[PDB]
């Protein structure tokens, strides 16, 4: 819905959304939205995605997809009416995302979903990528690992030549849907294959959103190896303006620079992080604020 | 509808609309339209705006989308018929924009939104966009709350990976309808997901007329900065052609030229701002009439 | 319909063609084509346009739309027929353009439509465009004026940000289909949003022809963007969908006139002068020539 | 159908080419066919040819179209099947092009259609054509005339912005179908709009082999205004292979070189003509054989 | 279907393909094909070919058109099921292609079709092009002649503004169809207006192989004399791997490359063709084995 | 289906992973799910495979196609159902790949496919590729007998203009999912006409890990064109749409091989020496490094 603001009204919301980065508990608002989700009726459409079509499957509470739904209108408090309806699988009324009001009067948040070595980290979507030596695959594991903290994390694989691996895009949605609406912290291997039909054009623009509501982060890992000036752009803007948090390697192998963005129209911070490998290949981030401008953003982007 | 003109008459247009900008009282042509609106029979529909198929949708006067509406034909002063009819959620006849006459014999206005600073704002779209260091959405929310004044302003947000944003278009389109149907004042962030289906296309040609109709405006943010020379062609047209007009960054850090188009083929005016934040990021611009031509407006096209 | 020639019966054409432009009374070929207009039994089609999609909108001679008409054969002189029918608004059979014969055995003519300041303007389509920093819409509306002379010009809006414009191609078609049925000097601003759609080009295509086949002249305003492919389309529409071309210069105020006077005949070119009275009104000041194809090739280049 | 060849029977068929050119008199063949025509039964279906959509359009020996015809199977020599079936107006079963045999054992000919200041020319498609200041559209007019000789000749119009033109390519279709069916001579003016769907594909490549067929000559003006590389290399190949003569303007105004295939797989020929206007632009060609290899050809191409 | 190897059934395989080529009588596999063809049982299909959609259109043993066919499946050797059905004109089942085994054990062989002047030629398809002076049609013809010997060879015209030439993709794959199932010797003039649809892209794919597997040659000519990176490349890869064999142009007026495929991934052998006109521009190749590397085949490539 | 992990059961899947390529007897994994495979119910869908429009065809454990099948759902260990719906030969409801848990627990590995010459051969996709002199066919062939040892490997042949080789699309996937279910060791001759439809596409994306979770080794050639789209999708197939990469060198008959040992692990490489006997027949000669990115992309260059 909209929101209407005065100069009083906006410097409180700054200050909530400041607070939800910052000072919240981490992890907070992930417990939060679960209670949400929990108090919702039985059977109720709680989550729609779109699949390789652009159609989209839509899911409950429990991670089960609904077949059949009658059309119900909710009407909300700005007075916009919300309608769904789902008939034979599919959405034939409503959105894409998230069904219910998870968020209320608190937008333009990036909730703090962990804290590890001494910086916190934002919910939304993580996008691991960048050129040169130091892996990625490792390097999103250890992410998930560290930030699921007590926590399993959450491991959605696509589109690789190795065993087990799915490659069909309707099933790779049809996980995420559920690891979202079931766990903290996720990682995705790979995002390759998604970067073209318009479930992967309405995934890219769909899942930071929905990731950053829910008090999840959706680690994916992002292989830039394409010289093609269409397709490298799109690594670009997917890193730039799709992802919530970007971590990119840099020219000296094992170490990466982590650029969050810490809420709507805020500052953007960049730490770095040290790694190293041991016995098969696990990876280690080394345990033992500051904020980046425009042009610096656009020289890393690079 | 189509007008006649003589050399009179044209002047006498030519001259109110000098004064839709110039001279009436900010705001005043936004409660004219509101009253217009009011006089309206219920139910009846008074605005369509395309969803991302190229279809449309439609809504009454209350900001309510309508369903179900028997075709009904209007004979307009020219001689020109309007047909409505909307049937199982969309418009089967009709046309995308305002379905009832809100300017009447005055068009081509750019009709006075506010006063601020010393400088008059037009209604229609605004573009805030640009390269460099200042920020965008802190602008769009400053220009927001300033031009609203006394009037809170209303915020459509779209497509950006945090919390409680929308990114399904066709509730994008239903948010700004029902914004423009009751607020002066709207601010979009963001328009770079629009930025293609018919919808999307619809929308950039469609808004700033829309808003200049209703005397509200509607001040969107347009990050630029990717490089590809299909998509920033396409900034460059939406920021010189679509838009009534056009807030850019400089050079300097906190500084922006603001470009307002007066009316019907008048002259652009340009002035500058001055910007600087508070505490949590709150952007305020410094308070305390002059033409650019389109050689100077290439030139700062240019980004 | 297909014309059989002569070298006789060719020089007689010739010779026609050159009094339609230059010997014959102004405006006096729209009279004609309202008198024929006029004679048409009530109700049936007389003119089809292209709407978006490339389906066609039909109208009577009172320029009110038809959703109706039976079908109905007519047998040319050629020996040609012409079928027209329309159902549920749109032509199921039939042509986009005059489905009436405006023009008989005289065609390629550029009918002469107003003289002004000692020059004559042809029906048709005239288009106004350049770069630089001399105005394209006060320009239509002094043009509209002028021509106009004892009669007043029709203002078709289209495509602006401005108040009380529309911006629905199908309205914009509607618009010009009627302006056209009753007005001999019509104004359009602007065709930047048409130049793609398959209405879109198809409106291109026939406006020429429509307006000439009329007597009747349409003034677009067209602003030339750096891109290829559109800005050949605007070099295109100038050079050959075009009429007449009015071309903006070096000297701000100035403008060049060039104007097809007829089916393979000189192109003929005059230079007007302009200047701005008060809220932005432009004046035209009062007080033959021929273009070969490569001074007509190095003026289009802007 | 397909044709069976040895070193003898081969050879004849080469013989019987350079006959069709070279020594069989001027519109023979098309006095020929028009017999063939003539005998068909009443209302069979002599010719196809494709409409916008790439659906086709078909016609009887008196040039009207026909809306129903019964499918019918014609058993050919070589043992092939021709199917024919109308339904609503268009082509159920059968082919573009002609329906019948028109030339028999007789095929790669380029028949010869007139003779006219000592130099012979072919049937088929003639594109005029070159960039300069010679004017293209009375180079056509007053070769329909010369070509016509004692017999007037049909003109087809099509995409300009003057009085009386059709701009509706399924009408333009229609007239050419129609001319070819009743007329030696025609002239297209002009080819611009059709230079994009697939009827207009189809014309292109349907063309000069329909002409040739019949012994008739087609004569379109093709303006090569645009510098676009898509569009600038269609201009070339319809120059180079879709047409069976190429006219195309010189350096020195008034001046022409004609390139002329004279059969399948022989010699092309070239001559030069020079022009001068009378009153009203009227072109005459001055009354008072060599052949072109593939590299002064694609030289001259440019 | 799919075939097993071991080293010694592979070994078998490639002696038998060498042989193919190399040592079987000229012609022999046409006439042992049609063997094949004759025992087939009536208006069963045994050849399908795509028309400009896409679909494809079904044949039987006398080059007659089959409109109506009961479903059919035929369990091969390998346990793969083949199925035919044709329903209205078109194939509703099957593949495009022989719709019976024509060559059983033995694949990938390059069978030869005839000898002339020294030389031997391959069936499948041959690829008559190149830049310069050295004209095409009289080429094809002249081999068409020189390879039929004692046979007739059978002339396909497609796509030319000459007199009873067809221009209509549907008829040239009939046409085609035709005279693959009842000729050794095929000439196409010309592949111009194939070189874009389905059907198009099918035949410039299925050609090859199909001519191949009867023991049968199309030659082909094809001009690449227009000069656009989108077309220019598909001569290339269509010269380069749709074709069995390749003759091309040289500096020298009159004098010709023949390019030949010996058989799966074999030796690819040159040689080297003078020809000369007579009357009526009718031409003859002169009558009185080297391997070629494929950075010399790419080097003869460029045009 | 989604794994759940933390650090201790994360170690333990790299661990096995390892183990799938460095230490599992050759060619068991295979055996494995050939057991597996055997243990489902008749006529029950264990694997599809996308058609050149982009629907998908199935097969039961026998290599029979399937026409029917009743929807049938089974609900996953991590709470995902499946559901399998096959009507009139096409899949209904669905995915693309393994109808049937082959991997369980065991995901992101590269099981070992065979030992040969003192070097392991990872199961997957192996794509056969580079420029220069040195064959691709007879390599693929060569490489099938010496990984298929005691076992006969099968060719599935496609799109090449000789003898008995299909050329339609359908046939080659149902090939291809033959040799999957009955196969170790198969060969593709050649994978250059799929390289566009959406299944050629869903290939591409589907095969190396169709191949890995079954533990059979698909060895494909592709001659790499010098069309920039066309190129880069090469590239991308050889970099990333397979398990592993055999290219060609400077020196003719010498081959550098590139095997990914599993999910994000080391590249290893070695180097094979090969020569020709009779008839065109390659042996390999008989008699653990690994490779960087910045050293893969050097090689990728051809
Ligand atoms: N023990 C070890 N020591 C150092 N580096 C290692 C390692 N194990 C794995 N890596 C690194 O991890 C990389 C593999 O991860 P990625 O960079 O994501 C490419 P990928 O995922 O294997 O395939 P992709 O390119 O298709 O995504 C290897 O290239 C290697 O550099
Ligand atoms: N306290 C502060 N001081 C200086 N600049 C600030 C600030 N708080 C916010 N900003 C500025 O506000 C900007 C954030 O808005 P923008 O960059 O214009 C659009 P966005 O929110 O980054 O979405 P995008 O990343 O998809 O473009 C930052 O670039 C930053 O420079
Ligand atoms: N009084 C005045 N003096 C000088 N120039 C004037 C003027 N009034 C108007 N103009 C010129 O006329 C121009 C307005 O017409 P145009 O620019 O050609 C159409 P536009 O308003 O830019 O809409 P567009 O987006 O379709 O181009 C202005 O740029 C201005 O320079
Ligand atoms: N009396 C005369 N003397 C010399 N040249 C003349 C002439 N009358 C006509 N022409 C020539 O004929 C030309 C017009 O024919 P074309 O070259 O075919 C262009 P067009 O047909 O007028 O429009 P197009 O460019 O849309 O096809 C003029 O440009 C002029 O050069
Ligand atoms: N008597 C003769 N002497 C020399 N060359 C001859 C000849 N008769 C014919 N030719 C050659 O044969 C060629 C004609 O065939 P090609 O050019 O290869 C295909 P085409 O028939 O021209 O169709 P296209 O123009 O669509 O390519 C001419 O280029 C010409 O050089
Ligand atoms: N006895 C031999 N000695 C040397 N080289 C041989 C040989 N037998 C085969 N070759 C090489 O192996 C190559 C054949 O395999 P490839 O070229 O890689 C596939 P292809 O036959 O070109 O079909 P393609 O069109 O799919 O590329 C020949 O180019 C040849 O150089």
């Amino acid at each position: 819905m909209i929101h209407l603001y005065d100069a009083k009204s906006f410097a409180k919301l700054r200050a909530a959304q400041y607070a939800a980065f910052h000072t919240d508990a981490p992890g907070s608002w992930f417990d939060h939205t679960s209670g949400v989700l929990e108090s919702v009726e039985d059977g109720t459409p709680v989550l729609a995605i779109g699949v390789e079509s652009g159609d989209a499957i839509v899911f409950d509470k429990n991670a089960q997809r609904i077949v059949a739904y009658k059309e119900k209108s909710v009407k909300a408090e700005d007075g916009s009416v919300s309608v769904v309806q789902v008939e034979n699988g599919f959405m034939k009324q409503g959105h894409r995302g998230w069904l219910v009001d998870l968020t209320g009067e608190l937008v333009g948040c990036s909730p703090v979903v962990a804290e590890f070595g001494g910086h916190r980290y934002a919910s939304g979507m993580v996008i691991v990528t960048g050129k040169g030596n130091s892996g990625k695959t490792p390097l999103v594991h250890a992410l998930g690992e560290a930030l699921g903290g007590k926590d399993k994390y959450a491991t959605v694989r696509f589109g690789e030549p190795l065993s087990g691996y799915n490659t069909d895009f309707n099933v790779f949605v049809d996980d995420i849907a559920r690891a979202m609406l079931q766990h903290r912290v996720i990682v995705i291997d790979s995002l390759k294959n998604v970067i073209i039909s318009r479930g992967a054009f309405d995934l890219l623009s769909d899942i930071g959103a929905m990731a950053a509501s829910r008090g999840c982060v959706v680690i994916a890992s992002l292989n830039p190896t394409s010289n093609d000036d269409k397709i490298v752009e799109l690594v670009k803007e997917a890193s730039r303006s799709n992802s919530t948090s970007l971590v990119i390697s840099t020219d000296v192998d094992g170490e990466w620079q982590v650029l969050t963005r810490t809420g709507e129209g805020l500052a953007r911070l960049t730490h770095t992080l040290q790694t190293s490998y041991g016995e098969h290949s696990v990876l280690t981030i080394h345990t033992s604020q500051t904020v980046i401008k425009n042009d610096e953003l656009e020289s890393v982007l690079r």
